[PDB]
C-alpha cells in the first residue's frame, strides 16, 4: 500500500481545465512536515491569477454554457464519476496528503479520503432533488421558488483537512450548478491540484473548477475582496475568517459561509460508561495531535467520578504507539506553563518528545477551572484540561461560557440528562455516546462565533442557492 | 366605507421602551420628529445611544435566558401571543395608519390599507409558523440516532428604514418572535412613532417582559451600538446599501453575529409588443409611483419594445398628470410630500440630471409649490443605459421610459447592474415569460402585475441587493440555528 | 371551574345541509339517550341514501370552480378556521355538556381534554392553509416543472361515539384547510355536538355547502357515503370490521380515497429502571382513561420481573381508590360506560380473567345495576394466551404480564395484526430509544402515555389503519398533487 | 447504434426466490410468444399461491429484525441500487431485446426509452435512500417529539404487459431504497425482463430474499399476492376492473395499504394559437407511441374550429408515414399489437368509428394479413358520445374532436371518470396556467407529450388511481410513519 517514494505530477495552477505558469512567473515551495525536506516548487498565484481564474468561472456559468445547460441528474453523474476516480486513485493521494500535511497515511485513506467520496456521492444525489416550492396565494395568481445556483463561489481552505476540507465545499456547490474559484493553503496544495486532474477527467466543463495556489494575503485576500466572486466559504481560523467577511463587505457583499474553531467541551456524568467515556473523550482532545477543530478542549467530569476518570486518562495518553502501519500520530506542521502559574495540577507530559520535529507529550492537567487560560484559549495541540463539576446546570452554563460552539460530548446512560444537555448546550453538533461521528448527510458546524451557514446535509444546500420568487397573475 | 382619518392625533408613546416600560434617555437628551405635510414638528422624542442599547440588550438576554417564561412557553402559546398582537394592531389599526401619515406623508388610506394590511397578515402567517418549525431525523447507520434542532439564535437586532417603518420592523419582528428568540429594534430617526406605539400593544398582547425592546436614536449612535454588539446574534438590516457595508463589517469585525440585509434596487420593468398594454401602463406608474417613489420595489428602469413605445408613453403621461397630490389625510390624494428637505432635493438634482444629459422630458420637472415638499410626476422618454436616471436611484417621483427592440438585448441592459432586487415583466406570451423570469437577477420577477407580494411568498436580493430572505418559509432560516445531535447507541 | 350545566335544551337536532336545517326526506326519527340518567334526551332527524344525495349535491357545488370558497385566499381560509375555533371557545361549557350528556364522559373531562383537543387542532391546521405548498422540480433546461398540492373534493367524515367532536374535528380541520368541501356523519349514539357544531360553521361564516352533517344509522347513511360515486375521499374512526367493508364498498364504487383509524392492542413495556411512580399512574391513566373507551388504550401492560409486584400494588391503590360516579360533579374521574350494551360486553371478558386462572387485586363486578358502573378492575399474573390481553376489551381493566429480557418483551409487544401505540417506561437511554425504534406503533411514548398534540400525526400500523391524522402529515390525506410539466421552445 | 440480437438465447425462466431459481409445485409451465414472428420463445415456470407463500415467506425473514438488508446503512442500500443500475446499463442490449420479443416493441424503442428510464429510475431513487428523513416537531419545554419513516415491510407489485420493466422498476427503484422487501409479479404475457433482473440483482449484491419474482396468471398469483396475510403493501398498475379487484382483497385480509395507477380517457387540447406543427407531432407521438398500447395515450385529441381542419390533414400525414414492421428493423417506429386479443378488441372499436358515422381518415382494418398488425388510423369529426371517444382503444386509433371555447374544452375534457394525464398546446401564458388549473389530471403537459422524469411524481386523479410513483413523493408510499414522543 504504501507508495513512500511518489512523484509530484501537478505544481501549477488548474484554470480551464488547462495547466498553468503564475503571470509572476514565481513559485513557492512545499515541505514534507516529516522529513522537514522540500518536496517541489509549486506555482505562487497573486491578484491577476485569480482574475484569470474567475472570468473563466463566469463564462463556465454563463447562460447558455454547456454546465449550465447540463440536466439535473447529469450534475450528479459528473459527481459520481469523480468520487470513482478519487477511489481508483484513493491511495495517491492518500500518499500526497501524507506526503505535505505528516498525517498518517492509514488514516488519510480511512478517514480524509473515506470522507471526501462518501461526501462526493451523498451530493451527487442532491442534484436533481433540488426543490423550490409552489406557494399558495390568492386564486388568481401562480407563486412559486426556484433554487437558483449561486454563481461564481470561492473555497479557502486550512492545511490540517486540506481535501475533506475542500471538497466539503465542492461537493455541493458543483451539485447546485455552481462554478468554483479554489484556494489549498500555502502549506498543502497537492491534493488540491491533483483533484482538479481528476475533475478533467471526470468530464465536467472547462472553468467549473479552477485552482490557484498561493498566500493567504495574496492569493486568499483576492478572492475574498473580489467584485465578480458571488459567494465564499472558509475554513481555518478565527482571526482570518472576520477578515472574509469584513472584505466581502466592502466589495460586493459577496456571501460568506464560515467554519471556524472552538472551545468543544465534553460532559461526563457520574452515570457514565466511564470507559468509554475516557476513550473517545482521549479521541477527542488528541486525534492529530489536537490539530482538528472538532477538538476535545474542555473535559468536564463529575466529583464522584473525578480522580478515576483522570487516572484512566493519564493511563491512556502514555501507551499508544508512536507510512506505517502501526504509526498513529504524525508531525506538527507556553499555555502547558500558565496551567502551571495557575495552580492546574499536571499528571503526565508537559515536555516536548525526543529531538525529532515539533512533537510534544500527550499532557492532561487536573484541577482545571473556567478561569484558567487552558480552559479560555485554543490550545491547537495535545493538552487534556479537566475540569470539575456537581450540578447539571453548573456545567449547562459553565460549558455554554466562550464565545464559541461547534461542537459538544456529552455521556450518559441516563435518557433525561442526555436530552436536557442536548437541548440546553450551545454548539452546532451534539455528540451523545460517541466522539468525532460525522456523516455526508449530517450538518456540521458552528453557533456563535465558531462561524455562520451549515456544511453536509440537506442544510449545505441553502448556502450554495439564491432563491428567486416568480409570481404571476393571470388575467 | 373608509376609516376615519384623525387629523388632531395626539403622540402618546415618544420614550425608550425596554422591559415593557418606558424609559427617558440616559443623557435626557430628545429629538424631534416632524411632519413633512404641515412642516410642523410632531413632539419630541427620546435620543438614544450606547448606554441605552445596552440597558436594552441585557433585557434582552436576560428574556431570551434559559428558564425564562418566554423559553419555557409552548410553540403555539408563543404563536397565540402573535395573533393576539396583531388583534391589536387590527384594533388600533386606524390610530397606528394615522402616525405612520403623520410621520411620512403617506396617504393615509395606502398606510391604512397598504403598511398595516402588511404588518397584520404578517403577524398572523408568522404566528401560524411557531408549531411548525421542523428539524430533520436522519438516517445514518442502524446504531446511530441522529436529528437536528431548529434552535432559536438569541438576540436578534433590526434597524430599519423610514419608508416603511412598521412594515419593515415587523418583517422582522414576527418571524423572530415566532422562533422564539428576543429582540431590540431601532427605528429610523425620521420615523420613531409607529414603532413605539407597537411598543404599548406588545405589552397589552402579553409578552413577557424583555422578548422586545426599542430604542429609537441615529444610524451612528444606536444603529452602531446595535451591530456592534458582542451579545446581540442576529440582525436584520433594512437600508440603503451603503449602510449596509457598514452594518455586515461591523457584525463581522465583533462576534461574527449574522446579519440579513435589504437593501436598494434598480428594478426593470419589461414591457413586450404582446402585453395588454393598459394593464402594463397601469401596473408600471403604480410601480414608479408608489409610496412617493421612496420604495425599494420601485420601477427605476421601464423597458418598452418600439413597436408599443410611442403609445406606452402617451398612456403612461395621462396617469401621471392625472394622478391626485396633496393632503396625506384627504381621502382623494395618491401622493403626499417627499420624507423631507434632502430626498426633496436629491430627486430634484436628478432631475434636473435627466434635462442636461438629454432626456425628453414628458411631464412635471419640477417641485409643484413652494408651500412644502411635493414634486409633480414625472415622466422621462428617449432614455438611455448611460443617463443618471438610467444608473441611480432616484426615490422619488420619475418614470423614466427606455427602448430595446429585442428579448436577449433586454436582459442584458436588465442584468448590467450590481442589484437585483425585483423584476417586472409583460407579455402574453408563455415562453417569453418563463424565459425571462429565468433570466433575470432579481429576487422576485413579476408577471403581468407589480408590487404584488405576500406574506407567505420570499422577499430580498441576488448580489448587491442584500443577502437572506424576508417573509415566507423560507425567513425562518434567518432566526433558527442548526444544531445537529448524533447518539450513537 | 366552569359550573355545570345539567339541564341542557338541545337546539339542533336536524340535517345540516347548505347551512340551512333540514328534517329527514323520510321523515323518520330517532333517538339518543344520556348514560348517566338513562333518560331519552331528545329526538334527531334520521336520514337516508337520499338525505347524502342532497348533501353530496351540496358538497360538490360548493367545490365546483368560481365558487366562493373555491376564490378564497389562503389566508381567508384560514381566517374561517381561526373563527371558527373562536366559536369553539365561546360556546366551549355548551359543547362540553352536549357531549357530557351525549357520552357518560365527566363533564370537566370534555372540556378540558374534548374540546381542548378541538380548539387546538383547529387552530393547528388554521396555520397549514397558506403553507401547503408544493415542488419546483429541477429537469432539463428548456423545462419548468412544478406539482400543486390540490384539494381532492367532496371528503366524508364517519366517526365513533367515543370521541364525538375530537374525531370529527381530527378530519374536518386538515380537510376544510386544503379547500375541500365535506359530508359529515356522527355515530347513531352520539349525533348531538356535531349538529351543535354546524350552527358554529354557519356562524363563522364559512359559505354554504362547505360542511354537511347527516346524522343517521351507519349500515344506512354510512354506507351511502362509503358506496357514493361522487364522494371523493373519506376517513373513517371506528372498528375494524366496519373499516374493512368501508375500504370494499369504495373500491367497488369509484376507488374513491380512504384513510383509516382502527383500534389497536396497544402494549405499555416498563423496565425495572423505570421510574415506578410515574410508570404506574402512566400506565393507570393509560388503561382506564375514558372509562377505557379509548382507541389508545393499553390492553397489555408488560412488568419486568424484578418489579413486578410493587407495581400491581401500586396499580390496585391508584385503581380502587379512583373516584367513579355522576359526570357533572368536578371530582368524578370516571363515568358510566356508554350504554347498557357496551357495559355487558366487558363483564363477559371480566370472566375470561377468572375463567382461564388470573389473581383480581380490585374491583371484578359491576358496581351497582342501575347505572353503567364497572369498578376500576386489575389484573395480575396474565398472560400472552388469555383472552383478556388479547381481544379489544373496550374498557376498564388492567391486564398486567411479566417478562424477563427486552428482546422478549419486542417480540410479543409485536405479535399482533395491529399497532397504534405504545409506550415505554425505563430511565435508560439505549433502551429506550432501542424500544422505540424495535416496536411496531405508529406513536411510541417514552415515559408518557396519552401525550398528544395537534402538530405530531397519529395512526395506526398494519390492521390499525392506514395514514396518519394531525401534523403536517395529514394534509397529504386530503391533497391531490398534480404535475404540471411545461416544455419551452 | 445499438445492435440488434435477432435470436436471442433466453437464460432464466424460472421462480426467483432466496437469490435462487426454482420451479413450479405444480411443475407446469406457460408459454410465451412473441408478437410479430408469431411463434412461441419459450416456456416458463408458472406460480400458483403454494409458490406465493415460499416467496412471501423469504421476503418476510429478509426484512426480519437484525437481518442483513434491515441492517445496512443508508448510503450502502443506495449503493446497491447504483450497482444494479450498473448492471442494467451493462446488460442494456440483451434487456432491451428481451423486451421486445416478449412485447412487440421496437428494439430501438425499448432500448433508448424503457431501459432508459429503468436506469435513470434506478438511480434516482438510489440518490434518495441517505435523505429520507422524519421531522423533529416542537411540542413542550418539557417534550422531545419526532417522527420515523419506516419501511412498511413486505410490498407487491402487479405490473402489466406494455412496459413490463419499465413499471416494475417504478416499484422495485422506492420500495428498495426505502428498506422494504418485495415480491414481484411480472404479466404472464411477458415475464422475461423481470426474470433477467432477477440475476442482475442477485449479481449486484441484494441479499437473499430482499426481491422475489412468481411469474403466472392473475387469479392465482395476483389474488395470492393481493390476499395475502403477511403482505404489508401492493403496487398495482394495470386495468381499472383488476384494480378494484385487488383494492377489495387488500381491504378483505389484513387491510393492506395499495397504490393503483390504472388507465385514462386523456385529452389533448390544442388551440389555435399553438404551434400547429409542434402540436401535430406531440400527439401523435401521444397516440402511436407504443402502438398505442400506454397509459399516458391521447385517446381524446380537443382541436379549436379554426385550425381543425388543417390539424386533421397534417395528422394524416404523420399517420401514414409512420414506418410499421419487424420491431428489430431500425427504421420501424410501429410493431405488432400486443396479442390476439387486444388486436381483435381493437379492431372491433375501429369499426365502432365506423358504425357511430366518424369521418375515417386513414386505416381503419388489420395491415399484413395475419400478423397482429394494425394500420395507423385516424378518425375525424368525433363526438364526446361515441364509444372511439369514451373507451379505451389501446391501439394505433387517434379520435379528433372539435370545440370552440375554452370553459367548454374544460368540461368536456373532465367528462371522464379518469384523470390520468392532460396536455395542452398554446402560447398564450393565461390560457396554458388556466387550463392547467382546470384540467382534472394528475399531469398535465405544455406545448408538450409523454414527458416524465424520475423526479416528478405521475398518479391519477378520480379513477384513474391513488398515490404516486416518481419524485420524493413515491418515498410516502413505501414508508410508515412513526411517532416518536418523549416527556422528561
Ligand atoms: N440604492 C440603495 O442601496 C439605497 C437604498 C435605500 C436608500 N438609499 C439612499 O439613502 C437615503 C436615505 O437613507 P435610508 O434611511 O433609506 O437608509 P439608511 O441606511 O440611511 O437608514 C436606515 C437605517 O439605518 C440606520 N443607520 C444609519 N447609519 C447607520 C450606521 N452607521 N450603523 C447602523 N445603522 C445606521 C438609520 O438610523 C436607519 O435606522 C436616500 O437618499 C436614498 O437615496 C439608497
Ligand atoms: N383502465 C382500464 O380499464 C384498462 C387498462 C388497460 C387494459 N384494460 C383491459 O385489460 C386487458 C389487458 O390487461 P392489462 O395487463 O393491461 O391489465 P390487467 O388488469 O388485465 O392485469 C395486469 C396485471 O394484473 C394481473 N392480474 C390479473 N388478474 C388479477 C387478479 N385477479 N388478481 C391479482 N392480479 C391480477 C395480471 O396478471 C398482470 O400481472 C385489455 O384487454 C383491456 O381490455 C383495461
Amino acid at each position: 500500500r504504501p507508495i513512500r517514494n511518489l512523484e509530484v505530477k501537478f505544481t501549477k495552477i488548474f484554470i480551464n481545465n488547462e495547466w498553468h505558469e503564475s503571470k509572476s512567473g514565481k513559485k513557492f515551495a512545499t515541505c514534507n512536515p516529516s522529513t522537514r525536506e522540500q518536496i517541489c516548487e509549486v506555482e505562487e498565484g497573486d491578484k491577476p491569477d485569480v482574475d484569470k481564474a474567475v472570468e473563466a468561472a463566469q463564462v463556465a456559468f454563463q447562460r447558455g454554457s454547456p454546465w449550465r445547460r447540463l440536466d439535473a441528474l447529469s450534475r450528479g453523474r459528473l459527481l459520481h464519476q469523480l468520487a470513482d476516480l478519487v477511489e481508483r486513485d484513493r491511495a495517491t493521494l492518500a500518499a500526497l496528503e501524507t506526503m505535505d500535511t505528516g498525517k498518517p497515511f492509514l488514516h488519510a485513506f480511512f478517514i480524509d479520503l473515506e470522507g471526501c467520496i462518501r461526501t462526493l456521492r451523498y451530493f451527487a444525489g442532491w442534484a436533481d432533488k433540488i426543490q423550490g416550492k409552489t406557494i399558495p396565494t390568492d386564486d388568481n395568481v401562480v407563486c412559486f421558488t426556484r433554487h437558483e445556483p449561486i454563481g461564481v463561489c470561492g473555497a479557502i481552505t486550512p492545511w490540517n483537512f486540506p481535501l475533506l476540507m475542500l471538497v466539503w465545499k465542492l461537493a455541493p456547490a458543483l451539485c447546485c450548478g455552481n462554478t468554483m474559484v479554489l484556494k489549498p493553503a500555502e502549506q498543502t496544495p497537492l491534493t488540491a491540484l491533483y483533484l482538479g486532474s481528476l475533475i478533467k477527467e471526470a468530464g465536467f466543463p472547462p472553468g467549473v473548477v479552477n485552482i490557484v495556489p498561493g498566500f493567504g494575503p495574496t492569493v486568499g485576500a483576492a478572492i475574498s475582496s473580489h467584485p465578480q466572486i458571488n459567494k465564499i466559504a472558509f475554513t481555518g481560523s478565527t482571526e482570518v475568517g472576520k477578515l472574509v467577511k469584513e472584505a466581502a463587505s466592502r466589495s460586493n457583499l459577496k456571501r460568506v459561509t464560515l467554519e471556524l474553531g472552538g472551545k468543544n467541551p465534553c460532559i461526563v456524568c457520574a452515570d457514565a460508561d466511564l470507559d468509554l467515556a475516557v476513550e473517545c473523550a482521549h479521541q477527542g482532545v488528541f486525534f492529530n495531535q489536537g490539530q482538528c477543530c472538532t477538538a476535545a478542549s474542555r473535559v468536564f467530569v463529575e466529583e464522584q467520578v473525578y480522580s478515576e476518570f483522570v487516572r484512566r486518562s493519564v493511563e491512556y495518553a502514555k501507551k499508544r504507539p508512536v507510512f506505517d502501519v502501526k504509526t498513529e500520530q504524525g508531525p506538527q506542521i507556553e499555555l502547558i506553563e500558565s496551567g502551571k502559574k495557575e495552580g492546574a495540577k499536571l499528571e503526565c507530559g508537559g515536555s516536548a518528545m525526543e529531538d525529532k520535529g515539533l512533537f510534544i507529550k500527550p499532557t492532561v492537567f487536573s484541577e482545571v477551572t473556567d478561569n484558567m487560560r487552558i480552559a479560555k484559549e485554543e490550545i491547537f495541540g495535545p493538552v487534556q484540561p479537566i475540569l470539575k463539576f456537581k450540578s447539571i446546570e453548573e456545567v449547562i452554563k459553565r460549558a455554554n461560557s466562550t464565545d464559541y460552539g461547534l461542537t459538544a460530548a456529552v455521556f450518559t446512560k441516563n435518557l433525561d440528562k442526555a436530552l436536557k444537555l442536548a437541548s440546553a448546550l450551545e454548539s452546532g453538533t451534539v455528540w451523545i455516546n460517541c466522539y468525532n461521528a460525522l456523516y455526508a448527510q449530517a450538518p456540521f458546524g458552528g453557533f456563535k462565533m465558531s462561524g455562520n451557514g451549515r456544511e453536509l446535509g440537506e442544510y449545505a444546500l441553502a448556502e450554495y442557492t439564491e432563491v428567486k420568487t416568480v409570481t404571476i397573475k393571470l388575467g
